[PDB]
RNA sequence: UUUAGUUGCUGGGUAUAGACCCGAAACCAGGCGAUCUAUCCAUGAGCAGGUUGAAGGUUGGGUAACACUAACUGGAGGACC
């Protein structure tokens, strides 16, 4: 699991401003690499059903803020994508 | 109570022997055969040419990741002509 010190690495990176914890890129940051780091609990345990709905609901939610973020700023959008290494 | 036998030689008959001659399918004893053939053991040899394309492997699409999927390789078989 990450910790306090992962979070706040990852939202100084990707911050627009002082402070700033809701922009989408940083939401869409935080959620990749929990996803990412949740991939290797889910290697190990197949059957975690009531977790993966969890995960599930992570996919969708990044998914959204990609989509608006996207229809606001296509700039921002392709940076964003590159950065992290989404295919879309 | 019957009062001529016996020993030779020749002949007829019978008995034991193969017993007038020829003829079985068999049964028993001891030896000879696996240079044919049946199975096995050891050591060698042989199978023109042409098809089909199993497992496995690599790369590419695809997903949140699996899944799924295409192409190329690869050369299996009491496999095919």
């Amino acid at each position: 699991a990450l910790t306090n010190a992962d979070r706040a690495e990852i939202i100084a990176k990707f911050a627009r401003a002082e402070n700033d914890t809701g922009s989408p890129e940083v939401q869409v940051a935080l959620l990749t690499a929990q996803i990412n780091d949740l991939q290797g609990h889910f290697k190990a345990h197949k059957h975690d059903h009531h977790s993966r709905r969890g995960l599930i609901r992570m996919v969708n939610q990044r998914r959204k803020l990609l989509d608006y973020l996207n229809g606001k700023d296509h700039e921002r959008y392709t940076a964003l994508i590159g950065a992290l290494g989404l295919r879309r």
